RNA sequence: GCUGCGGUGUGGAAGGAGUGGCUGGGUUGCGCAGC
């Protein structure tokens, strides 16, 4: 899972 | 690789899903969960 760890609305980046 | 929950806070009890996010923690951190 070498993506986005945490979603939901705007969580989740960088 | 994608997605969901203001669920977390060195403010998190007057808030939200960034319609404050070049105003910070934080190039949306942390936790939890699902495909
Ligand atoms: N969960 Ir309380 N954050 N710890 N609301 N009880 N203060
Ligand atoms: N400038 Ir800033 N926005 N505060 N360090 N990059 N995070
Ligand atoms: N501007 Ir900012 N919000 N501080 N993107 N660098 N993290
Ligand atoms: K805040």
């Amino acid at each position: 899972g070498d993506g986005r760890r945490r979603g939901g609305g705007g969580r989740g980046q960088g």
